[PDB]
């Protein structure tokens, strides 16, 4: 997250770190949201690679023991059937991971609350992106979980020529684009939390930013719109 601030350690208890085995150690690769005790929602493009993955819940600092982490292997990966790795702009950038064990809930580990199906945020709605991604374009991952305030940019605007044009679809949410704050590599698959009727819900799964850099004016960060996939998510979980 570029232009972010350190999160309080109990602010976003549904945030997870998806990590992959790198030699004798593990490395953060993207984010995700805990949606059942044994299911995680992330971006399809995060699990394109044939790696060994684990999920870490209750994580705050990637490089220090927090005393709150639970580490659980990934048992099954279900990517959206329409996903196409070389066409991120076509959408369907979403995947569900079934965990090897069910995690225990506490003040650091809670299920993410999903929006009702079909819900679309009005222009300029207050949202936070969270994650451990790069803190500057071509920079390095954050140590501690970061959060940035990113107001939504509605489809009519985001799909105009000076923003994203045709690349953005109705199945996506855009947020930010002020040129100071944004998502960045390592944030993919992580949540966009939006305050609706007094309750934060996860409205987006971070999907892409501009190749021209993370925080670019009028290239808001693009998220998969979770409310477009409520039935898909239910169907996968019900059949696994
Ligand atoms: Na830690």
């Amino acid at each position: 997250v570029v232009g972010g601030t350190e999160a309080q350690r109990n602010s976003w208890p549904s945030q997870i770190s998806l990590q992959y085995r790198s030699g004798s150690s593990w490395a953060h690769t993207c984010g995700g949201t805990l949606i059942r005790q044994n299911w995680v929602m992330t971006a399809a493009h995060c699990v394109d690679r044939e790696l060994t993955f684990r999920v870490v819940v209750g994580e705050h600092n990637l490089n220090q023991n927090n005393g709150t982490e639970q580490y659980v292997g990934v048992q099954k990966i279900v990517v959206h059937p329409y996903w196409n790795t070389d066409d991120v702009a076509a959408g369907y950038d979403i995947a569900l991971l079934r965990l090897a064990q069910s995690v225990t809930l506490n003040s650091y580990v809670q299920l993410g609350v999903l929006p009702r199906a079909g819900t679309i945020l009005a222009n300029n709605s207050p949202c936070y992106i969270t994650g451990w991604g790069l803190t500057r374009t071509n920079g390095q991952l954050a140590q501690t979980l970061q959060q940035a305030y990113l107001p939504t940019v509605d489809y009519a605007i985001c799909s105009s020529s000076s923003y994203w044009g045709s690349t953005v679809k109705n199945s996506m949410v855009c947020a930010g684009g002020d040129g100071v704050r944004s998502g960045c590599q390592g944030d993919s698959g992580g949540p966009l939390h939006c305050l609706v009727n007094g309750q934060y819900a996860v409205h987006g799964v971070t999907s892409f930013v501009s190749r021209l850099g993370c925080n670019v004016t009028r290239k808001p960060t693009v998220f998969t719109r979770v409310s477009a996939y409520i039935s898909w998510i239910n169907n996968v979980i019900a059949s696994n």
